[PDB]
């Protein structure tokens, strides 16, 4: 290529300078964005439609990779764009793109309710108590809902019941949980 960076500049091929437009420079095999004042944008965001894109120091766009932005977990997919409301890897990332923690998470895909920790990972076989109420995963994350656990039973919000009647459809009977 014979485009050419001068300080935070670019001169394209034909030698015009590059302003308010995406470059990708073959000598870094890397996406630029060059904003309106002819400087690559650099350690920013930059929203183009539904989408966010994330600029790294020097510029490169970030790319099939997790970035830290106040606190919080960034994926850049392959083609450079945030991801939203998807498992990427063992996280999720919701609406904002911020991976999730300390929240449920309801994912249509599997049809069930998940709980992230405070520390990131989704809740598995195992009780939590979470907001005073307890809530048992099943292996994978989902959540047990409207079900006996051992002696317990947990109710369509998943909570564990504390005390009152039951009717069991399984046993089609009356229950008395004290
Ligand atoms: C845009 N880069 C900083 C990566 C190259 C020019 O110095
Ligand atoms: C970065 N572009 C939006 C220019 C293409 C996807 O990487
Ligand atoms: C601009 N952020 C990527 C930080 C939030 C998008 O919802
Ligand atoms: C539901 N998860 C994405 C958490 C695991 C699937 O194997
Ligand atoms: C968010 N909750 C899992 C507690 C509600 C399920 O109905
Ligand atoms: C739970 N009881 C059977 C005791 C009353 C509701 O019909
Ligand atoms: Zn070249
Ligand atoms: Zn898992």
């Amino acid at each position: 290529s014979d485009g050419t960076w001068q300080g935070k500049q670019y001169l394209k091929e034909d030698g015009s300078q590059a302003a308010n437009e995406w470059v990708f420079d073959t000598h870094y095999q890397s996406w630029f964005y060059i904003k309106a004042d002819a400087n690559y944008a650099e350690n920013e965001w930059l929203k183009q439609g539904d989408d966010y894109f994330y600029l790294k120091s020097g510029g490169y766009m970030a790319k099939s990779e997790w970035v830290e932005d106040k606190g919080a977990f960034y994926y850049l997919d392959q083609d450079g764009k945030m991801k939203r409301n998807a498992w990427v890897g063992t996280s999720y990332v919701g609406a904002t793109g911020a991976k999730v923690i300390e929240d449920w998470v309801y994912d249509s895909q599997y049809d069930a309710w998940f709980y992230i920790k405070a520390d990131g990972q989704h809740a598995e076989k195992e009780w939590l108590q979470i907001k005073g109420k307890d809530y048992y995963f099943k292996s994978g994350g989902y959540l047990l809902t409207s079900q006996w656990i051992n002696q317990a039973y947990v109710n369509a919000s998943g909570a564990k019941v504390q005390q009152g009647w039951l009717f069991d459809k399984q046993y089609q009977s009356w229950f008395y949980i004290k």
